[PDB]
């Protein structure tokens, strides 16, 4: 009797209330076809939200929290019905309940709400969720509960186009510093993905992450046995090394490069690609960082991937080679030449990704300009592998930066 349940829940007698709220909860969480929509149309939601305030009856508070949780675990329309009934401030309140089960049910409901979309997430942040959420992280916490805590932290951290507030980041980072030493794979995945979302927000957030002290704990996860950890960590440090040279050097000082031979040869193409992206951000640095890439014996592996990798990896390797020519010294570029970069580099001149074509022409141009006396030898190598015919054809490309640079190269070195 759904009507009866609604009427009884509104009674002043708290035991009849408990019976009714328990009945609604049992209708919702006990079957594989719950009547969620029917309970919403009944008008029960504001009653349950009122029940969440009853600290003097924790069984009633628990049951109402569980009912609303299960409604919020449903479809987007069901979660939004919960949000529109003003449930959120009451769940944030229940994060400070002394009763663990009410706290766990509040975390779960808030997770579903935050997951519905960006404005609900930003509402929950604006109401102060982070401090009480992170307060749960302790040595005695059950792992299932901690997993739900960390999932909510990731989801608070993930929609980036709204940058989360800086002060929230200051609250979240100490928790990540704690969690990065956890052994549970799901906790590590969530912690590191959260870090990678923070590190994608800009150089100032990168600096906050650096200043937290977490990078020497983060870098070694590049060699974790679990691939999900490896790929989260590779994203996080790659984003750090999109920052300044000094921020990149923070990563290098952790011996990051020692992890890369096993990433360039990893069976997963996605790890090869992400690793070469990382390296391309190292070679865009100063002469010493270029030399760090050379001295780690990584250049032959990059050139191999430039030649035989999947296109996404090939594009990243093209960037890594061309970026090396930005600040690299003549002898470092000469080392590239000795390692037979030219044929596979020139083989990318014919692809449909115009950005890659431009990158390759930029690198070839830089190489030719840098070889004071050997420019003729290098021009001959470019000719031998068909690079010259390809450059000649690029004079007719639609894109002005390409055809201009092809003309300039042809005028300076093959005329």
């Amino acid at each position: 009797s759904l009507e009866a349940i609604v009427q009884n829940a509104s009674s002043d007698n708290q035991g009849i209330q408990l019976s009714a709220v328990q009945a609604a909860r049992k209708l919702l969480s006990s079957d594989r076809n719950p009547p969620i929509d029917d309970l919403i149309k009944s008008g029960i939601l504001p009653i349950l939200v009122h029940c969440l305030e009853r600290d003097d009856n924790p069984s009633l508070q628990f049951e109402a929290a569980w009912a609303l949780t299960n409604i919020a675990s449903g479809t987007s329309e069901q979660t939004q019905a919960v949000v529109q009934s003003n449930a959120v401030p009451l769940f944030l309140r229940l994060l400070h309940s002394p009763h663990q089960n009410v706290c766990e049910q509040a975390v779960w409901a808030l997770g579903n709400i935050i997951g519905d979309g960006p404005q609900c997430r930003d509402y929950v942040i604006s109401l102060g969720v982070v401090k009480p959420l992170l307060s749960f992280i302790s040595p005695s916490i059950p792992i299932t509960f901690l997993r739900n805590v960390t999932w909510v932290m990731v989801n608070l951290c993930r929609h980036k186009d709204p940058p989360p507030p800086m002060e929230t980041i200051q609250e979240i980072l100490p928790a990540l510093c704690v969690l990065i030493h956890h052994t549970d794979v799901n906790i590590l995945v969530d912690t590191v993905w959260a870090l990678s979302y923070l590190t994608d927000a800009g150089n100032e957030q990168i600096q906050m992450v650096i200043d937290s002290g977490i990078v020497p704990h983060l870098v070694p996860l590049l060699s974790h046995q679990e691939v999900k950890v490896q790929t989260a960590a590779l994203r996080a440090v790659g984003n750090i090394v999109t920052g300044t040279d000094e921020q990149t050097q923070v990563v290098l000082n952790c011996d990051a490069l020692s992890h890369f031979p096993a990433l360039l040869t990893h069976p997963k193409e996605k790890i090869n690609k992400e690793a070469v992206w990382f390296l391309s951000n190292i070679t865009a640095g100063n002469q010493q960082q270029v030399q760090a890439v050379i001295d780690a014996n990584l250049v032959p592996m990059i050139i191999h991937l430039l030649d035989k990798g999947d296109f996404g990896t090939q594009k990243e390797a093209a960037w890594a080679i061309s970026n090396l020519t930005i600040s690299g010294r003549k002898d470092q570029v000469a080392y590239l030449i000795q390692q037979n970069v030219i044929p596979p580099f020139c083989n990318l001149l014919t692809v449909k990704d115009a950005q890659v074509v431009q990158v390759v022409l930029d690198g070839l141009s830089n190489i030719l300009k840098m070889a004071e006396d050997e420019a003729e030898t290098i021009g001959n190598l470019i000719e031998e592998c068909g690079g010259l015919e390809k450059i000649e054809q690029l004079q007719n490309h639609e894109n002005e930066d390409i055809y201009k640079l092809a003309y300039e190269i042809i005028d300076q070195f093959f005329s």
